[PDB]
């Protein structure tokens, strides 16, 4: 059984620590997994009614069919002001309006970094808390703060290279594997 | 002692209830307070640090300065998958990046309408955390959560004309009056 | 063939949040049975020193109570704002024992109040303790019951309202699905 | 001038959070007086119908002293994500008082933990029932004192970590700069 994991990015720099993070979910991955990233959430409009009813954004609706197509989701994004980035939120509210609505039922998993010692946990929580709105089923442990990530990706090779980081996310990803087969 | 006001509106919609909420401060407002409208959130890019590195957008600036320069701020918006909405944090975060920082030390006061029962009490909290951060003085008392906000502003005529709303809201300044004076 | 236990979270005999707990049995889906399990207020304050001279009896009961059970159904008022000391306090000791009753475990929260937000506050607050501990919440439908003092017979302590025990019994079936998936 | 008191959240006598209370009135600023209120454990678990045969003594006493502090330090450890149930009972006998202690109080916290996020979590359920409260809680600098472990020494149990001492008397100017102003 191949399941098929994207991974939706929370931060738009191009030096982001998180996107560093993202991109070794793949190499990660233990076999039987594949995983690719969605689109930028820099390509939605600002989230209106009236943007809306003119019709939803295609860079959306793309992202909504990603998704659940996906078998489970992993976001990886930074906390801003102890919260969630307000472009990555603005991503969700867009998806929470698409019918059928894609994160619902949809096993997720999230993994916040930060150079800091929290480890981005403020934004996990409000994240849950939306999430818990659209139904997604998100996974409790292992949770994934990466606090300090200055140390743990080389810089100007941009890669993550923290061998105890990148044990605990595989570890993650067969727990988000586990909990996605379990829906099934 | 004349104080200014101004609000920050976490809806875009033309048919928005949070915005005849926010239009009707003005003319609620007690003697001795100006209100005024920011700028809309809808005119700022999407927060990235490589965005700023090339400069602020102006609309972020004249923002900025427009808060620094008030007495007090009134933030009045929806509740979004029981947060803010992610237009209005992503004007939050790029507030939060300007030197100095605008609402540090500010006076806020915060209003939410609901459609539902709620009145939008899930996003206050979670905007409050991310105030703590800017060093907001979010007034506790008294809270504004406007539930079954349809049934209090006339229809086609836009306005908000339930009486004992507006008197709640007209205290409401009051308190943000006297805590402004306070700080003062 | 389901067998889910209730987590009382007020003290004061004409607690509504206990009168809708009571109704829970009665309105339940046929092939579901309810229990109580014990008072919270027999815990003592929690405290490593006093966990240390081994867990109190009542801790271990019901740490037992809930680790077979099925699923929790967890109703309580809310109090300033958050979870109620008393409720947050059962939590905190059972969060301690042996292996822990409450983790993979099926949860649905019910809050009861009588002003408009009907424990909402305290729902998301709870939502978060459960997530160290490893819960399954149910999403939907989440259960809050505002203005709840016109949906219990003020004499009787009995949730009379007809919509409200209806949408508790939908709850009831929704968390039943959860818990046999998985 | 200025008398702040403390709240501990922690009952285990080996709690590094009592250290951190205890140091307090040493590294406190001159001119402010810190001393502790009596423990939360004393408190029965908060119940409307216990209330209702009036208060127990020790909450009207611990409610006396925050009335009349000028500000309050609440230094607790986090319990699963949350603030320890038995300090939210306290703070849930004390917001029934006559007049409630808390309102316009000024207030700093200071939380403690072996682990990386020093009790950050803890922290803002606090302060989501502090708002209902209408306590002026101190935004800056907050004060998570993460792997506590190395900044206690395991005998003696005094905070021997320096820049730590250094920190707290910095929070605590800032905490009389906060009563001042209101
Ligand atoms: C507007 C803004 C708000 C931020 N808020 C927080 C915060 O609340 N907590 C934190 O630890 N770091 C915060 N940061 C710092 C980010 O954690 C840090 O810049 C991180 O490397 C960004 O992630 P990225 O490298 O993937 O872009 C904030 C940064 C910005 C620009
Ligand atoms: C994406 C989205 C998310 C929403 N989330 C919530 C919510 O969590 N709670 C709620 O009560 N209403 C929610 N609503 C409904 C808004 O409360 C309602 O549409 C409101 O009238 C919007 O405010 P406005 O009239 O000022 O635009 C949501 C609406 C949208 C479009
Ligand atoms: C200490 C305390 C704190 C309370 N905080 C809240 C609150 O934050 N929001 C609310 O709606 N009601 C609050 N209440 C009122 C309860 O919702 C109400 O008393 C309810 O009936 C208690 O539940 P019960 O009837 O099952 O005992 C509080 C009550 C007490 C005693
Ligand atoms: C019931 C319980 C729950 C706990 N939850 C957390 C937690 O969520 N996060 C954390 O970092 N530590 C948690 N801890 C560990 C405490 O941070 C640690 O025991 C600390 O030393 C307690 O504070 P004290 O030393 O003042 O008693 C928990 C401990 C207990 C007993
Ligand atoms: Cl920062
Ligand atoms: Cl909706």
């Amino acid at each position: 059984s191949p399941l098929h994991f994207v991974t939706l990015l929370g931060s738009l720099r191009k030096a982001s620590f998180n996107a560093a993070v993202a991109r070794a979910l793949p190499e990660i991955a233990p076999e039987g997994i594949a995983i690719t990233p969605l689109g930028s959430i820099g390509t939605f409009p600002h989230y209106s009614q009236d943007v809306q009813e003119e019709g939803f954004p295609a860079p959306v609706l793309t992202m909504a069919q990603q998704i659940a197509t996906a078998d489970a989701v992993v976001i990886v994004t930074p906390e801003y002001n102890y919260s969630v980035p307000g472009v990555l939120k603005n991503a969700i509210d867009w998806l929470s309006r698409v019918s059928p609505q894609p994160l619902a039922g949809k096993p997720v998993a999230l993994v916040t970094a930060s150079p800091g010692m929290i480890g981005g946990a403020r934004a996990q929580y409000h994240l849950r808390q939306s999430l818990v709105f659209l139904d997604a089923y998100v996974l409790n442990r292992p949770e994934a703060m990466i606090g300090q990530v200055t140390g743990k990706v080389d810089a100007q090779t941009l890669e993550l290279s923290d061998v105890a980081t990148r044990e605990f996310l595989a570890r993650q990803l067969d727990a988000l594997a586990a909990l996605a087969r379990t829906l099934s």
